C-alpha cells in the first residue's frame, strides 16, 4: 500500500484527535479496527455523521486564514453524501442558500456531497461562490465583475446568457461524474437576498447605484477529513464588512468605484496627499455596514470581527489547542493597526481537517 | 580560524561584489589579497572610502523592511571613523542632525563611527533615535511617549530631569569604551525642526495641541558590511505620513489620540460600526501631510511612497538583482489594499551588507 497507507494514517490521526474531543475516547479501538478491514475491503472508508458533523468544524477551526473561526462550534453541516443526480444536486444548492439566508439572520452552514472515490470526483462544482456576478469584457469598458470574466465565458459556451447589466446572477454550473459537460440553472430571484448601497448621512450616495449579495458561499474548495477528500463542500458565513467595501467595490481589478465615490461624496480625487482614497474608502465601508444593518442581513464591521478573534485566541489556549494562523489574511484591509491581530504573529502551520484550494474544471 | 575565518569569507564576498557594480572588478584580486594579509596581521581589515560609502548603500538597499529603498544611491555617507572622544562623537551627532535636516528639505543620511574591534564596541549610542520624545509613568495618568520610558528612566537615573510635558526632547546618551557609565548632552532647540500638527479644513484641530519632530533618525542598529560591524552608525530619512498619523500619534500604547481626533472632527465615538477609528485615522494623517508640507519639512504619504517602491521593483529586475522585501513591513498601516505591494508577495531572505537588530545597553 501507498495511497491506501495514507489514508490509513490520516484516519489513526483523525479518529483519535475528533473521539478524543468528544469524550468518545474509549471507543477509538473498536472504529480504528473497523475502519482498517473497510480499507483492506473496499480501498476507502465511510465516515459516521459524527464523525463528519466534528471533521468539518474542525476543518473551519483550523482555516489559518479566517477571522470569523470564534464561531466554529456552531457550524451547521447537512450531510448529503446521498444525492446520485443533478436534480438532487442542484436542489441542495437551492436549499443551502435559502436555509443559509435565513430571511437576512444568516446561519454559517456547510453543505457535504459524495467524496472523490478513486480521485474520481462524484460531482465537480464550476462556480466559485454559490451567488456571484456575471463579469465581461467586449469593451465598451468592463461590465459587471472581472473576476468572473472566465467563468462567465464558459457559462456562454454552454448556451446561458447573461443581461449584460453589472450585476448579472451567474447560474448554478456543476458536471456529474460520467457526463462530458457541466449543467446550468439559473437561480431564482426570490432565494437570493441582495443589499441596495445608500449612506447614513449622504444623500447622494445612491447615484451610485451600488449593490451586493447578502451571502458568500464559497463553493469551489476540498474540505478533507481523516484522509477522506469532499471536493464538493459548499460553505458560508456572513460578510465583513470590509470585503465588501475595501475589495469587491474598490479594487482596481474588480468594481473599481472609488473616483466614483469620491466624487459623490463631494471631495476632489486629484492629490495622492489629500489620501482621497482613504477618505473614500471609509464612507463606502460605512456605506455598506449601515446598507445591511437597515435591511436586516447580517454583517459584521473589522473591529467587532477583529475582538472576536481574540476571544478565539484566548478559547485555543484555555482549551490546550496551539493556535494556527496567516496574518496576511487574518488582518483587515482597512486601519488594520487599529486591531489586536496586526501586533502580533501567528503560526502559519497546515493543521488537518482543512478546506483546500483545489483544480479549477475551466479556462 | 573560526572568528577570523568567518571576516575572510564575508570579505571575499562583498569585495567581489562591491567592486563588480563599481566596474573595479579586476582590481579585486590585489585587494583581497592585502586584506587577507592584514586579517593575518591584526585580526582584522579596513575598509577604503569607497567601498564604506558602496557598502552603506548597499545595506540600504537590502533592507528588506523599507519601502524608501528607491533612493538607495543617494544616501549621503559620513565617515567619521577618526573620532576618539566624547565631545568628536557628540559634534558628529549634532552635525548629522544638522545636515540630515538641511531647513526642512532633507537628506538621508547616515554617520559610520569606529567598528567594534573583538566585539568590543568604541562607542555604544543608548538613543533609539537620535531625536525623540521622553516618555513617563507616575501616572497621573502616562506623560509623553509611552515608547521612551526605559530609556528616561535611565537618564533620570544619571541625573538629567525632563519638564514632563508630552513632548520633552531626550538628550542624546552614548557611552565610550573604557567607560563604565555614559554621558548625556541636551539637544539644541535651534537644531531641532518641530511641526504643529493642523488640518487644512477643521480649524478646531489646533486644540488638540499635537505635534511631531521633523527627522527620524534611527541610531541604535548595526551596519554590517563585509564583516566588519559598525554598531554606532546612526542613519535618517523623511517621515512617511502614515508612521506619524497611523502609529506614533494613534497607537494605544502610543500617543493614543483617536477619541480626541474623533471629538474635535465632530463624529462620535460610540459604536464600532460607525467606522470612528478609520473616519479619524484619516483626518489626522491628512493633518500630518498638511502641517509638514505647509511648514517646508519633507514628508512622503503611503501612495506617493508605495509607487516610488513599485520603481524600485522594476529597477532591481532591470539590472539583474534578485530582489528581497517583508511583506508584513512594506504595507502601510492605512489603506494597504489601495497599493501594489498588498496584492503581491515578496522574498525575505537576508541579504548582507544590512543593518541589524543589537541589545540595548539598558534596561
Ligand atoms: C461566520 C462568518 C465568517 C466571517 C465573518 C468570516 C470572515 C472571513 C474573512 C474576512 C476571510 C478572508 C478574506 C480576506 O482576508 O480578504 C475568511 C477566509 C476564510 N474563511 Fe471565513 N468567515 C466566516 C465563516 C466561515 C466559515 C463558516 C468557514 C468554513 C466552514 C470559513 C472558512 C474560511 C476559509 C477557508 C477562508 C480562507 C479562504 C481562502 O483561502 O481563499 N469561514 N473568513
Ligand atoms: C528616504 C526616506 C525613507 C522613507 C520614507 C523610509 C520609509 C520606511 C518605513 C515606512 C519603514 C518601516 C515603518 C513601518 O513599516 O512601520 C522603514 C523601515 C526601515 N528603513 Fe526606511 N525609509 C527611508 C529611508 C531610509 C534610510 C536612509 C535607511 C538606511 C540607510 C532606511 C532603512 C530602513 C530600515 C533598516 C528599516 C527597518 C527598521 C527596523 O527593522 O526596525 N530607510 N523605512
Ligand atoms: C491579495 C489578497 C490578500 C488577501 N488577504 N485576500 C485576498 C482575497 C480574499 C478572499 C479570497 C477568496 C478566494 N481565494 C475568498 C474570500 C472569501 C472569504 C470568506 C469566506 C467565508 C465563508 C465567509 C467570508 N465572510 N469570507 C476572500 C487577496
Ligand atoms: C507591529 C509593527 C508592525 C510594523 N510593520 N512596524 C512596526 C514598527 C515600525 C517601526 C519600528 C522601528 C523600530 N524597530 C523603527 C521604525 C522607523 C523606520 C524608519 C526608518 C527611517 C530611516 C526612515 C523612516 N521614515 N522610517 C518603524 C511595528
Amino acid at each position: 500500500m501507498e495511497e491506501k497507507e495514507i489514508l490509513w494514517n490520516e484516519a489513526k490521526a483523525f479518529i483519535a484527535a475528533c473521539y478524543q474531543e468528544l469524550g468518545k475516547a474509549a471507543e477509538v479501538k473498536d472504529r480504528l479496527a473497523d475502519i482498517k478491514s473497510e480499507i483492506d475491503l473496499t480501498g476507502s472508508y465511510v465516515h459516521t455523521k459524527e464523525e463528519l458533523e466534528h471533521g468539518a468544524k474542525m476543518a473551519w477551526r483550523n482555516s489559518n486564514r479566517c477571522i470569523g473561526r470564534l464561531f466554529w462550534n456552531s457550524l451547521n453541516v447537512i450531510d448529503r453524501r446521498d444525492v446520485r443526480t443533478k436534480e438532487e444536486v442542484r436542489d441542495a444548492l437551492f436549499h443551502h442558500i435559502e436555509t443559509a439566508t435565513n430571511n437576512g439572520k444568516i446561519r454559517p452552514t456547510i453543505t457535504i456531497f459524495p467524496p472523490e472515490e478513486k480521485g474520481e470526483k462524484q460531482v465537480e462544482i464550476w462556480n466559485h461562490q454559490l451567488i456571484r456576478y456575471a463579469g465581461y469584457e467586449s469593451d465598451g469598458e468592463r461590465i459587471g465583475d472581472p473576476a468572473s470574466c472566465s467563468l462567465t465565458a464558459a457559462c456562454e459556451e454552454l448556451g446561458w446568457r447573461g443581461e449584460r447589466t453589472d450585476f448579472d446572477l451567474l447560474p448554478l454550473i456543476f458536471r456529474m461524474k460520467g457526463d462530458e459537460q457541466p449543467v446550468w440553472y439559473e437561480l431564482p430571484r426570490s432565494l437570493v437576498i441582495e443589499v441596495p448601497i445608500t449612506h447614513p448621512d449622504i444623500e447622494a450616495f445612491s447615484d451610485l447605484e451600488l449593490k451586493w449579495y447578502g451571502v458568500p458561499i464559497i463553493s469551489d474548495m476540498k474540505l478533507e477529513v481523516g484522509g477522506i477528500h469532499y471536493n464538493a463542500a459548499p460553505f458560508n458565513g456572513w460578510y465583513m464588512g470590509t470585503e465588501i467595501g475595501a475589495r469587491n467595490l474598490a479594487d482596481e481589478k474588480r468594481y473599481d468605484k472609488l473616483k466614483k465615490v469620491a466624487s459623490v461624496i463631494g471631495i476632489a480625487a486629484d492629490y495622492n496627499t489629500d489620501l482621497w482614497k482613504d477618505q473614500a474608502l471609509v464612507e463606502l465601508n460605512k456605506a455598506v455596514l449601515h446598507s445591511y444593518k437597515k435591511q436586516g442581513v447580517s454583517i459584521v464591521d473589522h473591529h467587532t470581527a477583529a475582538s472576536q478573534f481574540k476571544r478565539f485566541e484566548e478559547q485555543a489556549e484555555e482549551a490546550g489547542r496551539k493556535l494556527t494562523g496567516d496574518w496576511t489574511w487574518l488582518i483587515p484591509p482597512i486601519s488594520p493597526a487599529a486591531t489586536h491581530i496586526f501586533h502580533r504573529s501567528y503560526d502559519n502551520s497546515i493543521v488537518k481537517p482543512n478546506y483546500f484550494y483545489q483544480d479549477k474544471p475551466y479556462e
